[PDB]
């Protein structure tokens, strides 16, 4: 229940309790292609400010047109990420439930290795 | 789609089929904390082999235990990254919806850069 209508100071106060909530469960600095890219575009606004705050054209095409790029990229990279992590869900839960014998866990531990290693692999 | 009955070798052609797919979706360590409880777990095993593959009984009470509580914490683990990366997504792409103007932008990233900070700050 965000927006930035809002003032700034209720947006720093919500973003501390937005940072704690997310603290324990979001893996921190793993959004650092998007961290990144922000880091840029900021500092391409900064360096032309005065130029920006007069014309609307260059703004939208040179600043809002790339954040318009960042926010889908984001969204799918996310969507792909969530599917992800299920599918190795659903598939190492079913496996582990069906370890019963030392032989059973030696071929589950060498399956998880190799999708391990392809899945570092192919990046 | 996949069973320790198969024999090791099916099960490893499936894990190079879904080790690669993860390629392309996951990024390479998002099961830190799973890896390290199964390798942990593995380690375990192989340090008293012999002795656990001679009696069932105690591979069942302090390796299969073991498994049993690794695979409910995958479900807790993969249940708490999903909702931490929707929400800060759904936190984020709203508010990138809403600037139109150098001032909603360097708004935005006054927030963000609070977010992150306050996100870093509890480990």
């Amino acid at each position: 229940g965000v927006s930035l209508k809002e003032d700034l100071k209720d947006l720093v106060r919500k973003a501390e309790e937005i940072g704690r909530e997310l603290s324990g469960k979001l893996k921190t600095n793993q959004l650092r292609k998007f961290h990144g890219h922000l880091t840029k575009i900021w500092s391409n606004y900064i360096y032309k400010k005065k130029d920006y705050r007069d014309n609307p054209e260059k703004f939208n095409e040179e600043i809002l047109n790339e954040l318009h790029f960042m926010k889908i990229f984001l969204a799918y990279q996310v969507g792909r990420d969530i599917e992800g992590i299920s599918e190795l869900k659903e598939i190492l839960e079913p496996l582990i439930d069906e370890i019963k014998t030392p032989d059973e866990f030696e071929k589950f531990k060498k399956f998880y290795d190799a999708i391990l290693a392809y899945h570092k692999f192919h990046s």
